C-alpha cells in the first residue's frame, strides 16, 4: 500500500484529515488539524485502531521494538513517534512530516492502528521523569481515527 | 493481525461494533449493530478506509478479483460480501459469520477497509437486474467504520 487516510474525532472540536504517501523508505504524512488551542501539540500512532472507548482504547504508542520514547529525529524512539505538530493563532495545524521509521506496509505498518492528537506538547522524552520515557508527557487524547487504505 | 476491530457510525442512528478473529484460513465475525429497523440488512466490507465523506468514500464493495456480486455462500462474489445481518424487533442485530474468503492479513486483508451496512436486505446477487450483480440492491449506506487491528 502506497496512499492511507486517516480522520481524527474526538469529544471536543479537534477535527482533521490526515493524508500517508509512501516514497522511497519513508511516508510522507500530510494534512491539517483544526480546533486546537495555539502551540505545540504530541502527535503519534498508537497500536490499536480500536475505537470501542474513545481514544483511550487505541492504547499505547506503536512500539513494536520495546524501546523508550523519543522524537521522530532521535535513534531510541517508539515506531509511532512524529514528535509535535503546532497550532497558528486560528487553531490549525499544518502537518507535514516525512518520516523513516512507520510504514504502510510489512511489520511496521501503521494501516489499521491509531493517529492521536493530544492536549499538550510531547517532550521528546527529556522531560526528566519516567512518563517522558513512555508517553512524552503529552497529555490527553483530544482526537484520533484508525488509519485506512486510500484510492 | 490476527484480531481486528471496527466501530460503525453514521448521520442516522445505527452504531455497532464488529469483531474479527482469524481462525485457520477463516475470519470469524461477531459482534452487533443497533438502530436497525427489523429484519435484514445489507453487510459488506468496502474497498478504502476513507471516512472523509461519510460512508460514500468507502468506494465500492472490496473486490480485488474482479467478480459479480453475490452472497457469503456463492462462489461468485466479492471477497466483501458478507451477506445480510438480520435485526430483531428491537432493532438489534447480532452477528455471527465465519468467511474463508476475507483474511486480516496478507493479500485478501480487510485491515484498514470499511465494514457497511445497509438500509435493505442484499438479495445475494439474485435479483435479476444490474444493481444486483453490483451491489446486491442493499440501498443506502447507514453506518460505517474503518476496520482496525485490535489487542
Ligand atoms: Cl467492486
Ligand atoms: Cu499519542
Ligand atoms: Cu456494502
Ligand atoms: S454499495
Ligand atoms: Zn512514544
Ligand atoms: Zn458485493
Amino acid at each position: 500500500a502506497t496512499k492511507a487516510v486517516c480522520v481524527l474525532k474526538g469529544d471536543g472540536p479537534v477535527q482533521g484529515t490526515i493524508h500517508f504517501e509512501a516514497k522511497g523508505d519513508t511516508v510522507v504524512v500530510t494534512g491539517s488539524i483544526t480546533g486546537l488551542t495555539e502551540g505545540d501539540h504530541g502527535f503519534h500512532v498508537h497500536q490499536f485502531g480500536d475505537n470501542t472507548q474513545g481514544c483511550t482504547s487505541a492504547g499505547p504508542h506503536f512500539n513494536p521494538l520495546s524501546k523508550k520514547h523519543g522524537g521522530p529525529k532521535d535513534e531510541e524512539r517508539h515506531v509511532g513517534d512524529l514528535g509535535n505538530v503546532t497550532a497558528d493563532k486560528n487553531g490549525v495545524a499544518i502537518v507535514d512530516i516525512v518520516d523513516p521509521l512507520i510504514s504502510l506496509s510489512g511489520e511496521y505498518s501503521i494501516i489499521g492502528r491509531t493517529m492521536v492528537v493530544h492536549e499538550k506538547p510531547d517532550d521528546l522524552g527529556r522531560g526528566g521523569n519516567e512518563e517522558s520515557t513512555k508517553t512524552g508527557n503529552a497529555g490527553s487524547r483530544l482526537a484520533c481515527g484508525v488509519i485506512g487504505i486510500a484510492k
